[PDB]
This record gives structure tokens, sequence and C-alpha cells, in this order.
């Protein structure tokens, strides 16, 4: 006989004596598949992830991961088997990722996540972000890939990754109020709540968003849309990549993207004592920056416009 | 102690007789239950339900097996979104506009309408039996379950603002485009020359330009040299190709393309329309049909039909 632990969370462990001769469901050990394995007595006392196969386990996995998808732990453990072999360099006080399996977009998001103020809802994300800040970001990246339905090696979007993670963050109290003025359609005001309130695609400049941007109305003409009010701990401004000048102290972080929609390399720029650009494990300093930026992140508390 | 005998299913192909007590709801006995799209999970069985077929989420091995054989998914929340959307899409109207099945406007269904019209003009063979069944009934004028499946496959709900390119992107993964091939060549005068071969869904989709002709001549793309490089189409093997770009003004010429997605607005909120090249250029906006000899407007997807192409450069 062998006495081992089964879990879905790795926080609530079920004592479950296993016989020497699967027999508990598809199971894993430290990220590795143990479906084929008969218990070695090297496993006495070890904990094994078991894909939920009961009501008690299934409600445990939901209170931790906030999802009922049975495929979640399978894609998580499969990503975790790769992410736990990644290197997480300490760059400029932040936890990064050394390049591997086209993880450039995942590293840029991870550096951004450590610089804006988010409160995650699922315990799995709360636990792993603090593990990531402690220097071991393997659980966090594996969960991010699982939540965005992506596999290791696959290419992704920084903006689209943040969008997925914002769905699992308590941004319910964040509010945005917009006014669009078309000259032949009038003046109309819109209120956005939740994730839609902190995300915009169309311009990188938070100042021009405040002063009003030109957008197509349904009349076909150019209409002016401007920010009336913003209640948020941050705002993410995005636009298709194009040359852009980042000025020190006027933003939090930024995503630089060289390439096109089919293939490109992400980089991360952050504003500290000067401009730091973090590639993977590489760091370059600069007082001025100008390059192809596609995301800029700003700090915010509460804003009301003058127009 | 009254009972009635109903039938449960996840595909309406395999039907499992179930005696259920009228003392308790369908939820306490099956989990989430649906009758013709209506959520009856907290309703206790009437006498009017006997003999009828209900939909429920997978709770057993064969219940999970049947759901995957049909929909090619094991997420039990799929049918919860599938039938909840069919509860709306069955009350939409599906008129025949210019020989195609369209959708009258409702709950921001323009992106589905434009997608639906596009699916009927390109050659698509779907993998999940649910899609191939609903797609044939969609061409017949009953797209209620085809669009319900599309929204569930795209993780989108009725009333949600949508994107046509994303929609086709999701449906393309559920289609057999295995035999589709694309070969591209990139040259930067500082990085050098390199060739790549893409298969399947990535072989029929490109984001960057609307002109299939320009793709063949070559488009200017950034290399991480810092310099601009030229990427051009070396070889294409597909029944169609979908070219996409951020919305901009564009001239559509009769007979040079199959169909096109018109988007007026911005990323946050805009309006889709469908342009199709027939004997002249027709615009389809839900149930509304207009036409013009030439066309200029904001276009974001252009579909071309293809056989096989090999370049001369
Ligand atoms: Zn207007
Ligand atoms: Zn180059």
């Amino acid at each position: 006989t062998i006495k081992v632990f089964t879990t879905v969370d790795n926080i609530n462990l079920h004592t479950q004596v296993v016989d020497m001769s699967q027999q508990f469901g598809p199971t894993y050990l430290d990220g590795a598949d143990v479906t084929k394995i008969k218990p070695h007595n090297s496993h006495e006392g070890k904990t094994f992830y078991v894909l939920p196969n009961d009501d008690t386990l299934r409600v445990e996995a939901f209170e931790y991961y906030h999802t009922t998808d049975p495929s979640f732990l399978g894609r998580y453990m499969s990503a975790l088997n790769h992410t736990k072999k990644w290197k997480y360099p300490q760059v400029n006080g932040l936890t990064s990722i050394k390049w591997a399996d086209n993880n450039c977009y995942l590293a840029t998001a991870l550096l951004t996540l450590q610089q804006i103020e988010l409160k995650f809802n699922p315990p799995a994300l709360q636990d792993a972000y603090y593990r990531a800040r402690a220097g071991e970001a393997a659980n966090f990246c594996a969960l991010i890939l699982a939540y965005c339905n992506k596999t290791v090696g696959e290419l992704g979007d920084v903006r689209e990754t943040m969008s997925y993670l914002f769905q699992h963050a308590n941004l319910d109290s964040c509010k945005r109020v917009l006014n669009v003025v078309c000259k032949t359609c009038g003046q109309q005001q819109t209120t956005l709540k939740g994730v839609e309130a902190v995300m915009y695609m169309g311009t990188l400049s938070y100042e021009q968003f405040k002063k009003g941007v030109q957008i197509p109305c349904t009349c076909g003409k150019q209409a002016t849309k401007y920010l009336v009010q913003q209640e948020s701990p941050f705002v993410m401004m995005s636009a298709p990549p194009a040359q852009y000048e980042l000025k020190h102290g006027t933003f939090t972080c930024a995503s630089e993207y060289t390439g096109n929609y089919q293939c490109g390399h992400y980089k991360h720029i952050t504003s500290k004592e000067t401009l730091y650009c973090i590639d993977g494990a590489l760091l370059t300093k600069s007082s001025e920056y100008k390059g192809p930026i596609t995301d800029v992140f700003y700090k915010e508390n509460s804003y009301t416009t003058t127009i």
C-alpha cells in the first residue's frame, strides 16, 4: 500500500491510500502525467493532481479556478510542465521570462501585470501572482495560458492576454463615460462599466483621448469622441503598431511590437528613473525612446473633463 | 407520487428515456435542462411535457461522449450557451436577399449576418456534425440553429457586439482546411531571404491588406532589422482566400472579388455590411438590399476565390 494526497487546488489535500497495483482518474505529479505510472514508494506522502471526477472535487476546482471546464487542469498541467522549466530573470526589480517558445508576448504581459493595480478574483490567480512576484512565475504563466486557451510555443497578443485576465479581475466598479459628437447625428453620451471601461483601441495617447479623437460615426463623416469621466486605477490605450515617442514620467509601461499581424517580436518599456526597455532577460536604459508601440498603460484615480 | 416519462438528449439524435417526478424541478433531476431553447431548469414537469425531448448538459460518460461526437467539444457549458442563444435566434427572421439567407437586424447580429452571407459563398466542409447539419439548414432558409451554434462556438452571446473576421476564424478551425497550402517569401536587404509554408487556417487568412493582387506583388512589412522588408505570396492552394485590414476607404470592382465586409465606425462600436459581386455590386444590410455599378467605402475583409497560384517573381 501507499498513502498519498489527491487534490485539485494543491491547497486542499485529500488523504487517499492508493494500492500498489489508472485507479483515481487522470492524475499528475508536479506537472508530469502519472497515468501510466504504478506508485513508486518514492511517492509516499507526495501530492498528486487528479482531474475532478466527483461533486466534492468539482466544486473545489470551481472555487479555486472559477471555471467548470474539465479541460482546464489538463491544459494547465501541460503548460506547467513547460513553464516550470523556464527561467524568470529578475530585471530592474521585476520578474521577467527568458525567451523560450515564443513567450515574448507572455513576458511583456507579466511585467505589465506587476506594474498596474489589479485584484484577481480566482484564488489560483491570486496565489500565483504572489508566487510570480517572489521570483517563481511558473504557476502564473501556466494559468494565463490556460485561461486564454493557448499552448506553449503558440503566439499571442499582449492586449488580448490582458483582456482575458481583466475578465477574472474585480474591475466591476471601474467606470468610463464617453461623449461622441457628430455634426449630422448630434451629441450622445455612453457609460461603460467593468473591463470595457479600462480598455481602448484607436490611439496610444491618453491626452488625445481626453482632448477628443476623430472617429467615423455611422453618418460616414468624422466625429469627435472624447473622455468625459474616468474612474479606474489604470487605463490601457492601444493602437496598431506605429512609430511613437515615449516620454519619461508620462506613462507606466508600454508594449513595443516589431513585425506584422502574422509574426512579430514583443518588447516591454517601463518608466522608472529613466526609460528601461526589457526584452527577455536583456535590459537597455534610455532617457528618450521612440519606436513601434502598440500598448501604453497609464495610472489613474478619477478624472472629469473640461469640455 | 406523479411521474411523466420525458426524453433527454444533447444532440437530439440519441434519446434517453427518463421517468421524472413531478414533485421536483428538472434541475434537481437532470441539472440545467432546456426545452426548445427555453430554460426549464427550475420548472417542475407538467402533464404537457410527457413524451417531449429536453436538452441537458453532459452528466455521464455517454452524455459527455455524445456531446463531443456532435459538437467536437467537452465543455459542458457549450450547450448552455448553444440553446440559450437558440432561444433568441429561433425568433429572428431569415429572409432571402439576392438568393442568400440573411438575417433581419436584431441584437447587433450584423457580424453574424455578414458572416452567414459569406459562408454561403465560399467552399467550406465542416468537421463537427452539428455544424454540417445546421449549415445545410441555414442555406435552406433556417439558420436559427446555425447561428446559435456559431455564437456558442465563438463564446459570444446574443446582443454582443461581434467581429466578422474573428467569427470566420473560429468557424475555420472547425472546418477541414487541411489540404490548403500557402508559401510566402520575405526578403529584407539586411536580414536576408527566408521562405515559409503555412497549412490549414493560417493558409487562407491574412491581416495587413485587402488586395490579393498586392499580396502577390509584395507588401511592405517591418523586419526587426529596423528596415522594411517585402513579403509576397509564392504559392497558394485553396478554394478561397480571406484578406483583412483595419477599416479604410477602398474601391471594390465588379468581378474581381467574391464578397466583402464593410465596417463603418471604430474598434469600440461600428456597423457591418456585406458587399457581394454578382452581375453588379449588391450591398446586403440585414433585410435591406441596395446596388451600384461601382463601390467605394470602408472595407475590412475581402474574399477571393482561388484554385492554385504560383508566382512568377
Ligand atoms: Zn454621425
Ligand atoms: Zn530584416
